């Protein structure tokens, strides 16, 4: 038997560590108990920012990374932080790890990736409501990667960071809100310090399990069939219990914190596609000075969509 150390950022209630529990207990399933996991939620072991070059340096087998934390480092699977129009986690997730899959960028040649997944759409969650997208402007908002590129197209001031110093920016003032999936609001408790939900059906937040190379060529070649053959399940599997969670957590609020929820006029929708657009010329600008053709990422999104 093997025991694998699985390190993740976030509280054990958050979304990407209850996919590690389950992703988890199949393992242990799958190779009858010859692939043990011992997990280290809330950063315990590897927190949000040394995930990467932690479990590159093996001081955890396996971690999970939220993509839009790396600037820079993910030319190719950073599309996903584009807004490509999904409407919900499972059918963004699943895409996510096709695409990955099938064109296995340079970009994350020198981990092994044992599976991905995606949030839900993000919407704003503010201290005072939002009802218009002047009302957003020069306000202090949380994103990261290019949702918070997102932000600053849509006038907003955005600031990086990652989501476990959130609450803390929030109740100290640092910030007015946070551009993310709504499953925060009762995992994270924001139904207490956001009063105000404004729909916005924006691009997710792409992550990836990522594995220590030399954990996973220690491995046996049947093992390594067991995990991979995990893999496309449960991206799917994650997204669905997100979205179904989403719903959950929003009664919730609503019902239980008496959070008021807003919606944009149709003038803003519109413009507000039309200031974000530029993004995908600056994404792909990005990629092909890094060597990759985004002309061919493109075209496997847009035909990845359509099969789905
Ligand atoms: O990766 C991020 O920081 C996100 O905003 C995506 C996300 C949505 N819900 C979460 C719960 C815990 C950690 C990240 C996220």
């Amino acid at each position: 038997p093997v025991t694998l150390n699985y390190a993740n950022f976030p509280p054990a209630s958050t979304f990407p560590c209850i996919q590690m529990e389950q992703w988890a207990h199949e393992v242990r399933t799958r190779t009858r108990g010859k692939v043990d996991v011992l997990t280290y939620p809330g950063g315990t072991l590897l927190g949000a920012r040394n995930m990467l070059r932690g479990v590159m340096s093996g001081q955890a087998d396996i971690g999970c990374i939220s993509l839009a934390y790396h600037p820079g480092v993910f030319p190719v699977m950073s599309v996903f932080e584009l807004p490509l129009g999904f409407t919900s986690a499972e059918a963004a997730s699943s895409v996510l790890w096709e695409l990955y899959s099938g064109l296995r960028p340079a970009e994350l040649e020198r981990v092994k990736v044992l599976t991905m997944f995606t949030s839900a759409p993000s919407h704003f969650m503010t201290v005072t409501p939002v009802r218009s997208l002047r009302d957003l402007q020069g306000m202090e908002i949380r994103g990261a990667g290019t949702l918070s590129a997102i932000l600053e197209k849509l006038g907003a001031t955005p600031v990086s960071m990652p989501m476990p110093e959130v609450p803390e920016a929030v109740q100290k003032g640092i910030i007015k809100g946070l551009f993310t999936s709504l499953d925060v609001m009762k995992d994270m408790n924001f139904a207490e310090m956001t009063g105000h939900v404004t729909r916005a059906d924006q691009a997710v937040y792409p992550f990836a399990v990522i594995m220590n190379r030399e954990a996973w060529e220690r491995l046996s070649p049947d093992v390594q069939q067991v995990l991979d053959g995990l893999a496309a399940e449960h991206a799917a599997w994650t997204g669905r219990y997100l979205d179904a969670h989403v719903q959950d957590s929003m009664r919730w609020a609503e019902e239980k914190h008496g959070v008021q929820v807003h919606t944009l006029p149709e003038e803003d929708i519109a413009a507000m596609r039309r200031s974000v657009q530029p993004l995908f010329d600056a994404w792909a600008q990005r990629a092909a000075d890094k060597g990759a053709d985004p002309d061919a990422v493109m075209r496997t999104v847009d035909a990845l969509k359509a099969q789905y």
